[PDB]
């Protein structure tokens, strides 16, 4: 779906989706 978009700050990922640091993309937000 969306994850493998990259992003920096404002990119703009999927409802759902959050910017990591590691490879700077889209990811599935995991609220632990």
């Amino acid at each position: 779906g969306c994850l493998g978009d990259k992003c920096d700050y404002n990119n703009g990922c999927c409802s759902g989706y959050v910017c990591s640091r590691t490879w700077k993309w889209c990811v599935l937000a995991g609220p632990w």
